[PDB]
């Protein structure tokens, strides 16, 4: 349970440090299970917590986010992969275009599909532009992009400016979950240099030096998942952001 | 219900036609959702299809948990997506959007819930889907080429395709409140040119209506709610063609 | 102009509703759009819009300097092609167009001009734009599905998304030259769903079509001598 | 060939694994092509599978009944467009290419040629085809989306999601002359998720080729004529 | 026949205009399809297409072969898939489906068979093929947005294109069945805006059909065997005179 | 200016030797500086002047072209990137399809759209095939292609001929902008083999050594950047790219 409108929440930690936000998948393990994730990863110094998977089971996302709202106090903030992502037990959502897709669907048609539902559950909604960036990993697959090369940050950062332009406040430049090697520096710089957006930077973020180099390179919100105790990796995470 | 909900059409249709009532979990709660099945289980029906919808989320777990204990007829989950699954529902119709245009509704939805059907153990019913002018809003929503109703050659073809991959069932669909149903000439086209179950649905609102379709040769009939004396009249119309 | 174009909306709307007159630079002459676009303001225009439906545009920046120097209303851009853009108008229909199965009028050619767009100082308006059926040319070269017009929870539902996105203006398109404009009923619940300043264009003719629409609950009518005088009071 | 082909695969997989075959019917004169099946079936294959890019249909159905007529094991159409159905085969792999972006691979191409599949008293097999990085020619041509070799759970999600639509065969392509044969993780996954019988073909040379596709959990082995190079791939599988 | 097609058609296009009778080769024996060839001729139509069809290829080259022995008139391929191409034809209509949402239609079957078309030495016309509603079974089956009868600019834009792009022959497609031809606004159009030979078929039935295809501005018309053969193919191309 | 056709014009020098075009994009200086820039291009030797980019400010497109017009007498040929790329000015246009697109738009779309402004201004167009080759580039990327795999020539080839059996006489092979390799040179040579087009090969084109194996492989006309910056341009790096030609 977080009272305060998590985009404010942002802007307050943005003025001292860097936002941690960590990723946990809803069917990956049980809800209590995603509690001890979620209280590891929070004695960790993580900001927020991101819940998002591949999943239709209504009651399995909605058993993860009731847990998690009764038992931490950071942000529970939707990431939806699928349109049924929405549970009104969440503090917020990442209401996101995925800008690289070549299907409308992942463009603008899941969002038209769910947006009556964000609208009556009335939880508050993040408008972000989702850049998925080689090699991309399964979101890359799923979602019909094509993956911005490593070596094109002008490309990054045209889609960044269009996107900050239609109003998306926030961006989300995606390696990919799992990818080798994170967002290059040089492409999370240039972003940066080009918008006011919330820059936001995933995937393949491992170590503290991972960490030191994203955020050095500019991101405002640095996300992690929980592979591997997960205090450890999360801490280190947040020592390096610092 | 406990038995599989195939067998159960196998043996009603050795007798006469099936009749199924659509219920849209969002179009009332879940309590008006019990009359309503009531009044049509006193009609006559032999099952209910829930339903649409993509609105909200638990609000379809809700409803098929409140049919689940005061009815005794199978609560069938209808997808608009692949993307609702419950774990009340007695089977669930696993369907290809088959003349969709779009990757995801013929495959990619299905993919990505696929792993939910199968953890829960629920009866997974394979069907081609197959949308026919003018096509009402799934049509629309699912990136279709409706076939025209003058070129029953197209469902037929469809519907033999269909068979050699697998699929059992085929649904032939004008579209949620359609204002002419498919018509009796590609009805009896599919029939004749395969063993699938032929379901139909679209427009469907008289007993004379019903007699037309059932008479050309659907063994399923869907309808839904727009009063146990509509669905009486529906079903006494599939009857009198016996 | 001096002034942001999107104050300049709200303070109208505040006491009354918008009217806009679309020009095409290459229809015309720059002359012949100063005078058409003058005779415009003297029917109560608020603004005028330049938007070259064809590819073509060596007349987009002289038609856009020569507006400039004459009138005091501003001069939005509304892009047709790509070249669409010009250092003398004072704001630009920064749009996406929702209901096209072409990513490149979805995203891709909003990247291409974005770093011309901010290179320059012209201020954005951040706009879904959803074409209606019938839907005119643009909603064949735009690759789109048009939206039924028997289907306003469509529109509503593009409207939502639209807007969660960060869209703040709404623009329903039937087509130039439709032979309707945009129902009444799809207006009123758009309009019903969000707080986009919510934009109706595309075959409103009279001051009769251009009531219907306002009165359905559209911020801003676009239409393109004072029958647009016929139009501004058809919206009191 | 008496038996339905399905029936003889479960009877075989009771036992072992099966070989087949590939010969693609455009590559040689349908007396050379008897010629190579036979070695092959001396070798140890189980089956002939007769497919490829089909530009004339003549020379489809010269070849098979060519090799209806001088062969025992299984004849099974393979068919690369809607070209490639011919009566003289036992059987028919009825597939969808399901990581196609179009269209016509994943249903179009198929409601074409059901017509004729009907007519012909040809044994229909359902089955999903998946296309594997890189994907040879046919990932290309069929406008696919290759899944990544390190994607296991992607190509999982298919396999399941075409067995709960009825296709009881899954075909995990690699391309025809893939440097790498689809990984053993992403064949071992696919086997752990359905019951299908699973097809893994492409870049499939060696003994040793065989052996880690077949201990990964493939059910049936597809190579193309790279009797002495069919039996060290069957003794592989061994 | 022997003589390249295209030269024969500019030569009737200096006097009259041209008229093709399409008959499929799986609706027919090919003995068949030489009397029906043979009663179209002496309607007067000025060559055979073979296609329409999408399905086995053996017929289609005994069709051919047959015709080639016992007609004068060109034999032009029509082809529907890959497939449908034969050495026993004088030519074939090499078409890209221009407004298919479908690469594959617009450029992946025609690469897909040009190898062959290279093999054998058969003439092939470079063709834009537009379909326009209603469009038929080939606007559906290729994932067409057909062009709205009431949008003759936009048959002419793809016309242009097509023209730039090298394409001389230009097919305006209604559709095999369809109630109206492609109408004459639209074909009138298109003929003004190119220098294309300009192709017109799907819903000519009557040799007033074909007076008002042809007076519109189309250098061929394109019919089916709308036995008595004879008298309606004369129908159609006295229509046309 | 070039009066003369230009397809003409490139027939006429390949009946001795290889052409070579020099790419300009408008938006990187001002129409002065291009215009010294071709001018120190055509006294390395290259023989026309091609115009393209992504054109994004309306009119200095249309400013370079003329500015080129009246200064050089080798042709202008517009190399478009999108709708804009037309311009009064030049000599000829590349009226390209981009063959492997899986996007309608930049197969047709695009070219429809445009093709009435095209006619209108008089512009001579050149029929042309488009194959985006791997990596591809910025342009194979935006152009949403599935590129030509490096080691699948015989794509390529079936490409080809598909778009001279439609019309297109010229055809281009794009490694795309930037390119660490040059287009394969077998995969230069089959298509030259298999077909009677003007065969144009651009991208990761760098030195006399890239230039000589893309020529000698079967390439009709070599087009190459300035590849220097700073002129040096005209040529000593166009002289060197075109001698390694020869």
């Amino acid at each position: 349970m977080f009272k305060m409108k998590v985009e404010d929440y942002f802007h307050d930690i943005l003025r001292e440090r860097k936002i941690h936000l960590t990723l946990i998948d809803p069917e990956e393990q049980t809800p209590e299970e995603a509690v001890e994730i979620a209280r590891a990863a929070i004695r960790g110094g993580t900001d927020g917590i991101m819940l998002g998977g591949s999943t239709t089971d209504s009651s399995e996302l909605d058993n993860t986010a009731r847990a998690l709202r009764e038992n931490i106090d950071v942000p529970i903030i939707l990431f939806p992969g699928n349109t049924t992502g929405v549970s009104r037990y969440a503090d917020a959502i990442f209401f996101m275009s995925l800008l690289n897709s070549t299907n409308p669907y992942w463009e603008i048609g899941a969002q038209a599909l769910g947006a009556a539902t964000v609208k009556k559950m009335g939880i508050e909604a993040l408008p972000m532009g989702y850049l998925v960036v080689e090699p991309g990993g399964t979101v890359g697959w799923v979602g019909d992009t094509k993956p911005v090369p490593r070596n094109k940050p002008d490309i990054a950062a045209a889609y960044a400016m269009a996107a900050e332009f239609l109003g998306m406040r926030l961006f989300y430049l995606e390696a990919g979950s799992g990818a080798p090697e994170h967002v290059p520096e040089e492409m999370i710089a240039l972003v940066k240099r080009c918008t006011d957006q919330i820059l936001i930077v995933g995937g393949g973020i491992r170590s503290g030096e991972d960490a030191a180099r994203v955020a050095g390179a500019g991101a405002d919100v640095v996300v992690t998942g929980t592979v591997v105790n997960v205090e450890d990796k999360i801490r280190e995470i947040v020592e390096g952001m610092g």
